Protein backbone atom coordinates (compact mmCIF):
# COMPACT_ATOMS: atom_id res chain seq x y z
CA UNK A 1 0.00 0.00 0.00
CA UNK A 2 1.26 3.52 -0.94
CA UNK A 3 0.81 6.27 1.75
CA UNK A 4 2.16 9.67 2.92
CA UNK A 5 2.35 11.18 6.45
CA UNK A 6 3.47 14.63 7.77
CA UNK A 7 4.92 15.32 11.28
CA UNK A 8 6.52 18.23 13.20
CA UNK A 9 3.48 20.47 13.81
CA UNK A 10 3.20 22.16 17.25
CA UNK A 11 2.67 25.54 19.01
CA UNK A 12 5.63 27.99 18.57
CA UNK A 13 6.41 31.69 19.30
CA UNK A 14 6.88 34.16 16.40
CA UNK A 15 10.40 33.99 14.88
CA UNK A 16 11.25 30.51 16.37
CA UNK A 17 12.18 28.38 13.26
CA UNK A 18 10.38 25.01 12.77
CA UNK A 19 10.91 21.95 10.49
CA UNK A 20 8.12 19.61 9.28
CA UNK A 21 8.77 16.15 7.82
CA UNK A 22 6.86 14.19 5.14
CA UNK A 23 7.56 10.43 5.30
CA UNK A 24 6.46 8.20 2.40
CA UNK A 25 5.63 4.45 2.30
CA UNK A 26 5.35 2.16 -0.77
CA UNK A 27 7.31 4.33 -3.30
CA UNK A 28 10.73 5.95 -3.85
CA UNK A 29 11.40 9.74 -3.87
CA UNK A 30 13.96 8.67 -6.56
CA UNK A 31 10.88 8.12 -8.85
CA UNK A 32 8.19 10.63 -7.62
CA UNK A 33 8.15 14.45 -7.11
CA UNK A 34 6.54 15.86 -3.87
CA UNK A 35 4.98 19.31 -3.09
CA UNK A 36 3.74 21.17 0.03
CA UNK A 37 0.29 22.86 0.43
CA UNK A 38 -1.07 24.75 3.52
CA UNK A 39 -4.59 25.66 4.72
CA UNK A 40 -5.20 28.27 7.44
CA UNK A 41 -8.29 27.32 9.56
CA UNK A 42 -11.52 28.42 7.72
CA UNK A 43 -9.41 29.62 4.67
CA UNK A 44 -8.64 27.61 1.44
CA UNK A 45 -5.63 25.72 -0.03
CA UNK A 46 -2.33 27.44 -0.95
CA UNK A 47 0.67 25.96 -2.85
CA UNK A 48 4.15 26.52 -1.27
CA UNK A 49 6.56 24.62 -3.53
CA UNK A 50 7.71 21.36 -5.20
CA UNK A 51 10.89 19.16 -5.29
CA UNK A 52 11.52 16.81 -8.27
CA UNK A 53 12.71 13.18 -7.96
CA UNK A 54 16.12 14.67 -9.07
CA UNK A 55 15.95 17.28 -6.23
CA UNK A 56 15.17 20.41 -8.31
CA UNK A 57 13.06 22.80 -6.13
CA UNK A 58 10.55 25.48 -7.24
CA UNK A 59 8.83 27.84 -4.72
CA UNK A 60 5.71 30.01 -5.12
CA UNK A 61 6.86 33.73 -5.34
CA UNK A 62 5.18 34.60 -1.95
CA UNK A 63 7.06 31.67 -0.23
CA UNK A 64 10.66 32.63 -1.35
CA UNK A 65 12.72 33.44 1.79
CA UNK A 66 9.86 32.23 4.08
CA UNK A 67 10.32 28.43 3.39
CA UNK A 68 13.08 25.88 2.55
CA UNK A 69 12.36 22.42 1.01
CA UNK A 70 14.95 19.55 1.17
CA UNK A 71 14.80 15.70 0.92
CA UNK A 72 16.38 12.45 2.22
CA UNK A 73 15.80 9.01 0.48
CA UNK A 74 12.42 8.59 2.36
CA UNK A 75 11.60 12.10 3.83
CA UNK A 76 10.74 15.50 2.26
CA UNK A 77 11.32 18.37 4.75
CA UNK A 78 9.77 21.86 4.92
CA UNK A 79 11.50 24.54 7.08
CA UNK A 80 9.60 27.74 8.08
CA UNK A 81 12.54 30.23 8.27
CA UNK A 82 10.88 32.84 10.62
CA UNK A 83 7.21 32.16 11.51
CA UNK A 84 4.51 34.84 12.05
CA UNK A 85 0.84 34.45 13.19
CA UNK A 86 -0.08 34.38 9.41
CA UNK A 87 1.80 30.98 9.16
CA UNK A 88 -0.73 29.21 11.47
CA UNK A 89 -2.07 26.44 9.19
CA UNK A 90 -2.41 22.69 8.46
CA UNK A 91 0.57 21.71 6.22
CA UNK A 92 0.12 18.86 3.67
CA UNK A 93 2.73 17.06 1.54
CA UNK A 94 1.33 15.65 -1.72
CA UNK A 95 2.73 13.18 -4.28
CA UNK A 96 2.72 14.58 -7.88
CA UNK A 97 1.02 12.40 -10.62
CA UNK A 98 3.02 12.13 -13.91
CA UNK A 99 1.41 14.43 -16.57
CA UNK A 100 0.88 17.72 -14.57
CA UNK A 101 1.81 19.56 -11.30
CA UNK A 102 -1.23 18.04 -9.52
CA UNK A 103 -1.23 15.54 -6.62
CA UNK A 104 -2.97 12.10 -6.37
CA UNK A 105 -1.84 11.02 -2.79
CA UNK A 106 -2.24 13.51 0.16
CA UNK A 107 -1.13 13.14 3.82
CA UNK A 108 -3.45 13.77 6.85
CA UNK A 109 -1.66 17.16 7.32
CA UNK A 110 0.13 18.52 10.45
CA UNK A 111 -1.09 21.61 12.38
CA UNK A 112 1.33 24.51 13.08
CA UNK A 113 0.16 27.20 15.58
CA UNK A 114 2.07 30.55 16.05
CA UNK A 115 1.13 32.54 19.28
CA UNK A 116 1.19 35.52 -11.24
CA UNK A 117 -1.99 33.58 -12.14
CA UNK A 118 -5.28 34.25 -10.27
CA UNK A 119 -8.01 31.52 -10.03
CA UNK A 120 -11.62 32.71 -9.45
CA UNK A 121 -14.10 30.05 -8.23
CA UNK A 122 -17.93 30.55 -8.20
CA UNK A 123 -20.12 30.17 -6.36
CA UNK A 124 -18.65 30.37 -2.81
CA UNK A 125 -21.42 28.28 -1.23
CA UNK A 126 -24.45 26.30 -2.54
CA UNK A 127 -26.90 23.64 -1.25
CA UNK A 128 -29.12 21.55 -3.62
CA UNK A 129 -31.48 18.63 -2.77
CA UNK A 130 -30.59 14.86 -2.95
CA UNK A 131 -30.71 13.92 -6.71
CA UNK A 132 -29.97 17.58 -7.65
CA UNK A 133 -27.25 19.15 -9.87
CA UNK A 134 -24.45 21.54 -8.81
CA UNK A 135 -22.17 23.40 -11.28
CA UNK A 136 -18.94 25.11 -10.09
CA UNK A 137 -17.13 27.56 -12.40
CA UNK A 138 -13.37 28.28 -12.24
CA UNK A 139 -11.82 31.20 -14.21
CA UNK A 140 -8.02 31.52 -14.85
CA UNK A 141 -6.17 34.91 -15.36
CA UNK A 142 -4.03 33.42 -18.24
CA UNK A 143 -4.58 30.30 -20.46
CA UNK A 144 -3.60 27.02 -18.68
CA UNK A 145 -4.73 24.75 -21.57
CA UNK A 146 -5.91 21.39 -20.04
CA UNK A 147 -3.74 21.69 -16.84
CA UNK A 148 -6.62 21.78 -14.28
CA UNK A 149 -7.45 19.36 -11.43
CA UNK A 150 -10.56 19.22 -9.16
CA UNK A 151 -10.26 18.12 -5.48
CA UNK A 152 -12.95 17.14 -2.92
CA UNK A 153 -12.32 17.97 0.81
CA UNK A 154 -14.71 16.92 3.59
CA UNK A 155 -14.47 18.93 6.85
CA UNK A 156 -11.33 18.01 8.91
CA UNK A 157 -10.16 15.44 6.26
CA UNK A 158 -7.59 15.67 3.45
CA UNK A 159 -8.29 16.66 -0.17
CA UNK A 160 -9.14 13.79 -2.61
CA UNK A 161 -8.32 14.16 -6.37
CA UNK A 162 -11.52 13.74 -8.50
CA UNK A 163 -10.42 15.01 -11.92
CA UNK A 164 -7.06 15.79 -13.59
CA UNK A 165 -6.24 17.02 -17.15
CA UNK A 166 -9.59 19.03 -17.11
CA UNK A 167 -11.92 16.03 -17.78
CA UNK A 168 -10.03 12.76 -16.90
CA UNK A 169 -11.64 10.94 -13.95
CA UNK A 170 -9.38 9.63 -11.14
CA UNK A 171 -9.70 5.88 -10.24
CA UNK A 172 -12.83 5.07 -8.14
CA UNK A 173 -14.52 8.52 -8.77
CA UNK A 174 -18.06 7.95 -10.18
CA UNK A 175 -19.13 9.44 -13.62
CA UNK A 176 -21.70 11.75 -11.80
CA UNK A 177 -18.61 14.09 -11.57
CA UNK A 178 -18.08 15.70 -15.00
CA UNK A 179 -15.19 18.10 -15.70
CA UNK A 180 -14.97 20.30 -18.83
CA UNK A 181 -13.29 23.52 -19.96
CA UNK A 182 -10.31 24.83 -21.91
CA UNK A 183 -7.79 27.67 -21.45
CA UNK A 184 -9.46 30.16 -19.03
CA UNK A 185 -13.01 28.76 -18.40
CA UNK A 186 -13.54 25.44 -16.50
CA UNK A 187 -16.60 23.82 -14.85
CA UNK A 188 -17.31 20.82 -12.59
CA UNK A 189 -20.87 19.38 -12.59
CA UNK A 190 -22.10 16.93 -9.93
CA UNK A 191 -25.17 15.10 -11.27
CA UNK A 192 -27.48 12.83 -9.09
CA UNK A 193 -26.28 14.49 -5.85
CA UNK A 194 -25.88 12.30 -2.70
CA UNK A 195 -25.22 13.06 0.99
CA UNK A 196 -21.62 11.68 0.55
CA UNK A 197 -20.95 14.53 -1.98
CA UNK A 198 -21.28 17.34 0.64
CA UNK A 199 -17.77 18.85 0.75
CA UNK A 200 -15.58 21.77 -0.33
CA UNK A 201 -14.38 21.50 -3.97
CA UNK A 202 -11.22 23.25 -5.22
CA UNK A 203 -9.91 23.76 -8.75
CA UNK A 204 -6.09 23.93 -9.14
CA UNK A 205 -3.92 25.06 -12.07
CA UNK A 206 -1.52 22.11 -12.62
CA UNK A 207 0.46 24.07 -15.26
CA UNK A 208 4.21 23.06 -14.88
CA UNK A 209 5.55 26.50 -13.71
CA UNK A 210 5.63 27.91 -10.11
CA UNK A 211 4.13 31.27 -11.32
CA UNK A 212 1.10 29.41 -12.77
CA UNK A 213 0.34 26.87 -9.98
CA UNK A 214 -2.72 28.21 -8.15
CA UNK A 215 -5.73 26.99 -6.12
CA UNK A 216 -9.27 28.40 -6.34
CA UNK A 217 -10.88 29.89 -3.19
CA UNK A 218 -13.18 26.83 -2.77
CA UNK A 219 -16.93 26.03 -3.11
CA UNK A 220 -18.83 24.66 -0.04
CA UNK A 221 -21.45 22.19 -1.42
CA UNK A 222 -24.28 21.16 0.95
CA UNK A 223 -27.11 18.61 0.51
CA UNK A 224 -30.60 19.62 1.78
CA UNK A 225 -32.59 17.26 4.06
CA UNK B 1 -47.21 33.35 10.23
CA UNK B 2 -43.95 34.73 11.86
CA UNK B 3 -41.14 35.67 9.36
CA UNK B 4 -38.51 38.35 8.50
CA UNK B 5 -37.29 39.61 5.07
CA UNK B 6 -34.43 41.97 4.02
CA UNK B 7 -34.37 44.08 0.79
CA UNK B 8 -32.20 46.75 -0.88
CA UNK B 9 -29.08 44.70 -1.75
CA UNK B 10 -27.35 45.52 -5.07
CA UNK B 11 -24.01 46.32 -6.79
CA UNK B 12 -22.64 49.80 -5.79
CA UNK B 13 -19.37 51.80 -6.29
CA UNK B 14 -17.14 52.57 -3.27
CA UNK B 15 -18.51 55.61 -1.36
CA UNK B 16 -22.13 55.49 -2.78
CA UNK B 17 -24.36 55.35 0.38
CA UNK B 18 -26.96 52.52 0.49
CA UNK B 19 -29.97 51.73 2.76
CA UNK B 20 -31.27 48.16 3.39
CA UNK B 21 -34.74 47.43 4.76
CA UNK B 22 -35.91 44.66 7.13
CA UNK B 23 -39.69 44.10 7.00
CA UNK B 24 -41.36 41.70 9.51
CA UNK B 25 -44.57 39.55 9.48
CA UNK B 26 -46.48 38.04 12.42
CA UNK B 27 -45.14 40.21 15.33
CA UNK B 28 -44.75 43.89 16.38
CA UNK B 29 -41.50 45.99 16.41
CA UNK B 30 -43.26 47.50 19.51
CA UNK B 31 -42.59 44.14 21.29
CA UNK B 32 -39.36 42.70 19.73
CA UNK B 33 -35.83 44.09 19.31
CA UNK B 34 -34.07 43.57 15.90
CA UNK B 35 -30.31 43.30 15.07
CA UNK B 36 -28.20 43.21 11.89
CA UNK B 37 -25.50 40.57 11.07
CA UNK B 38 -23.31 40.32 7.91
CA UNK B 39 -21.38 37.43 6.26
CA UNK B 40 -18.82 38.01 3.48
CA UNK B 41 -18.75 35.06 0.98
CA UNK B 42 -16.77 32.09 2.44
CA UNK B 43 -16.17 34.06 5.74
CA UNK B 44 -18.16 33.84 9.06
CA UNK B 45 -20.93 35.84 10.84
CA UNK B 46 -20.27 39.37 12.24
CA UNK B 47 -22.64 41.45 14.48
CA UNK B 48 -23.29 45.11 13.40
CA UNK B 49 -25.81 46.41 15.97
CA UNK B 50 -29.22 46.21 17.66
CA UNK B 51 -32.31 48.46 18.09
CA UNK B 52 -34.67 47.83 21.03
CA UNK B 53 -38.50 47.76 20.78
CA UNK B 54 -38.14 51.26 22.44
CA UNK B 55 -35.67 52.42 19.70
CA UNK B 56 -32.43 52.44 21.79
CA UNK B 57 -29.55 51.56 19.41
CA UNK B 58 -26.19 49.93 20.20
CA UNK B 59 -23.44 49.44 17.56
CA UNK B 60 -20.40 47.13 17.58
CA UNK B 61 -17.22 49.28 18.16
CA UNK B 62 -15.92 48.52 14.59
CA UNK B 63 -19.31 49.63 13.09
CA UNK B 64 -19.45 53.14 14.72
CA UNK B 65 -19.40 55.75 11.92
CA UNK B 66 -19.74 53.06 9.19
CA UNK B 67 -23.47 52.17 9.81
CA UNK B 68 -26.75 53.81 10.97
CA UNK B 69 -29.83 51.88 12.24
CA UNK B 70 -33.39 53.38 12.38
CA UNK B 71 -36.99 52.05 12.45
CA UNK B 72 -40.53 52.86 11.23
CA UNK B 73 -43.65 51.02 12.64
CA UNK B 74 -43.08 48.07 10.17
CA UNK B 75 -39.44 48.44 8.86
CA UNK B 76 -35.95 48.37 10.49
CA UNK B 77 -33.38 50.15 8.27
CA UNK B 78 -29.57 49.79 8.02
CA UNK B 79 -27.62 52.58 6.24
CA UNK B 80 -24.01 51.97 5.09
CA UNK B 81 -22.69 55.58 5.33
CA UNK B 82 -19.64 55.12 2.94
CA UNK B 83 -19.14 51.57 1.54
CA UNK B 84 -15.73 50.00 0.68
CA UNK B 85 -14.90 46.64 -1.02
CA UNK B 86 -14.61 45.14 2.55
CA UNK B 87 -18.43 45.78 2.98
CA UNK B 88 -19.34 43.19 0.25
CA UNK B 89 -21.50 40.65 2.17
CA UNK B 90 -24.94 39.10 2.74
CA UNK B 91 -26.77 41.28 5.35
CA UNK B 92 -29.30 39.58 7.71
CA UNK B 93 -31.78 41.14 10.13
CA UNK B 94 -32.59 38.89 13.09
CA UNK B 95 -35.36 39.06 15.72
CA UNK B 96 -33.95 39.02 19.32
CA UNK B 97 -35.50 36.39 21.71
CA UNK B 98 -36.42 37.74 25.21
CA UNK B 99 -33.71 36.56 27.69
CA UNK B 100 -30.42 37.47 25.84
CA UNK B 101 -29.03 39.42 22.80
CA UNK B 102 -29.42 36.31 20.59
CA UNK B 103 -31.81 35.87 17.61
CA UNK B 104 -34.48 33.14 16.99
CA UNK B 105 -35.86 34.28 13.54
CA UNK B 106 -33.42 35.11 10.65
CA UNK B 107 -34.23 36.55 7.19
CA UNK B 108 -32.93 35.05 3.87
CA UNK B 109 -30.38 37.92 3.79
CA UNK B 110 -29.74 40.47 1.00
CA UNK B 111 -26.47 40.55 -1.01
CA UNK B 112 -24.46 43.83 -1.21
CA UNK B 113 -21.54 43.99 -3.74
CA UNK B 114 -19.03 46.95 -3.75
CA UNK B 115 -16.85 47.09 -6.98
CA UNK B 116 -14.87 49.44 -9.32
CA UNK B 117 -13.59 43.77 23.50
CA UNK B 118 -14.54 40.07 23.74
CA UNK B 119 -12.87 37.48 21.45
CA UNK B 120 -14.62 34.07 20.80
CA UNK B 121 -12.35 31.11 19.85
CA UNK B 122 -13.99 28.00 18.33
CA UNK B 123 -12.13 24.61 18.33
CA UNK B 124 -11.75 22.73 16.12
CA UNK B 125 -12.18 24.63 12.80
CA UNK B 126 -13.27 21.51 10.86
CA UNK B 127 -14.21 17.93 11.88
CA UNK B 128 -15.87 14.86 10.32
CA UNK B 129 -17.15 11.81 12.29
CA UNK B 130 -18.98 8.69 10.93
CA UNK B 131 -22.84 8.40 10.91
CA UNK B 132 -24.01 7.50 14.48
CA UNK B 133 -20.80 9.14 15.86
CA UNK B 134 -20.31 12.03 18.35
CA UNK B 135 -18.94 15.54 17.59
CA UNK B 136 -17.71 17.95 20.31
CA UNK B 137 -17.06 21.67 19.57
CA UNK B 138 -15.40 24.02 22.13
CA UNK B 139 -16.07 27.80 22.30
CA UNK B 140 -13.78 29.97 24.50
CA UNK B 141 -14.58 33.58 25.59
CA UNK B 142 -11.82 36.22 26.35
CA UNK B 143 -13.91 37.52 29.36
CA UNK B 144 -16.57 35.74 31.54
CA UNK B 145 -20.04 35.90 29.82
CA UNK B 146 -21.88 33.83 32.51
CA UNK B 147 -24.61 31.73 30.67
CA UNK B 148 -25.09 34.19 27.71
CA UNK B 149 -24.17 31.79 24.83
CA UNK B 150 -26.19 30.64 21.79
CA UNK B 151 -25.35 27.95 19.16
CA UNK B 152 -26.43 28.36 15.46
CA UNK B 153 -26.49 25.85 12.54
CA UNK B 154 -25.88 27.06 8.93
CA UNK B 155 -25.93 24.78 5.85
CA UNK B 156 -24.05 26.11 2.77
CA UNK B 157 -25.81 29.08 1.03
CA UNK B 158 -28.71 29.10 3.58
CA UNK B 159 -29.53 31.24 6.66
CA UNK B 160 -28.46 30.41 10.24
CA UNK B 161 -30.89 28.43 12.51
CA UNK B 162 -30.78 28.89 16.36
CA UNK B 163 -30.18 25.49 18.11
CA UNK B 164 -29.37 26.44 21.69
CA UNK B 165 -29.70 29.63 23.80
CA UNK B 166 -28.80 30.33 27.47
CA UNK B 167 -25.86 27.80 27.12
CA UNK B 168 -28.05 24.62 27.37
CA UNK B 169 -31.72 25.53 26.54
CA UNK B 170 -32.93 23.81 23.33
CA UNK B 171 -34.77 25.96 20.74
CA UNK B 172 -38.18 24.99 19.21
CA UNK B 173 -37.92 22.02 16.76
CA UNK B 174 -34.27 21.09 17.71
CA UNK B 175 -33.80 17.40 18.70
CA UNK B 176 -32.17 16.38 22.09
CA UNK B 177 -29.11 14.91 20.20
CA UNK B 178 -27.83 18.55 20.42
CA UNK B 179 -26.45 19.16 23.95
CA UNK B 180 -25.01 22.52 25.08
CA UNK B 181 -23.02 22.98 28.33
CA UNK B 182 -20.49 25.42 29.84
CA UNK B 183 -20.13 28.48 32.09
CA UNK B 184 -18.12 31.75 32.11
CA UNK B 185 -15.34 31.26 29.51
CA UNK B 186 -15.59 27.54 28.50
CA UNK B 187 -18.59 26.22 26.47
CA UNK B 188 -19.16 23.05 24.39
CA UNK B 189 -21.73 21.68 21.91
CA UNK B 190 -22.09 17.88 21.52
CA UNK B 191 -23.98 16.28 18.60
CA UNK B 192 -24.88 12.66 19.54
CA UNK B 193 -26.21 10.00 16.99
CA UNK B 194 -24.80 11.96 14.00
CA UNK B 195 -26.91 12.03 10.77
CA UNK B 196 -26.28 13.34 7.22
CA UNK B 197 -28.83 16.17 7.98
CA UNK B 198 -26.39 17.47 10.70
CA UNK B 199 -23.54 18.35 8.27
CA UNK B 200 -23.24 22.16 8.52
CA UNK B 201 -21.25 25.05 10.00
CA UNK B 202 -21.96 25.68 13.72
CA UNK B 203 -21.30 29.08 15.35
CA UNK B 204 -21.28 30.06 19.03
CA UNK B 205 -22.33 33.66 19.87
CA UNK B 206 -21.90 35.66 23.08
CA UNK B 207 -25.47 36.91 23.78
CA UNK B 208 -24.22 39.09 26.68
CA UNK B 209 -26.42 42.27 26.87
CA UNK B 210 -23.60 44.82 26.11
CA UNK B 211 -22.27 45.87 22.64
CA UNK B 212 -18.59 45.40 23.72
CA UNK B 213 -19.38 41.71 24.65
CA UNK B 214 -21.53 40.56 21.65
CA UNK B 215 -19.34 38.34 19.42
CA UNK B 216 -19.59 35.36 17.00
CA UNK B 217 -17.14 32.44 16.88
CA UNK B 218 -15.20 31.80 13.64
CA UNK B 219 -17.30 28.66 12.92
CA UNK B 220 -16.82 24.84 12.89
CA UNK B 221 -17.43 22.95 9.60
CA UNK B 222 -18.98 19.54 10.62
CA UNK B 223 -18.92 16.70 8.03
CA UNK B 224 -20.34 13.10 8.23
CA UNK B 225 -17.94 10.92 6.07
Amino acid sequence: AQSVEESGGRLVTPGTPLTLACTVSGFSLNTYSMFWVRQAPGKGLQWIGIISNFGVIYYATWAKGRFTISKTSTTVDLKITSPTTEDTATYFCVRKYGSEWGGDLWGPGTLVTVSELDMTQTPASVSEPVGGTVTIKCQASQSISSYLAWYQQKPGQRPRLLIYETSTLASGVPSRFKGSGSGTEFTLTISDLECADAATYYCQSTYENPTYVSFGGGTEVGVKS
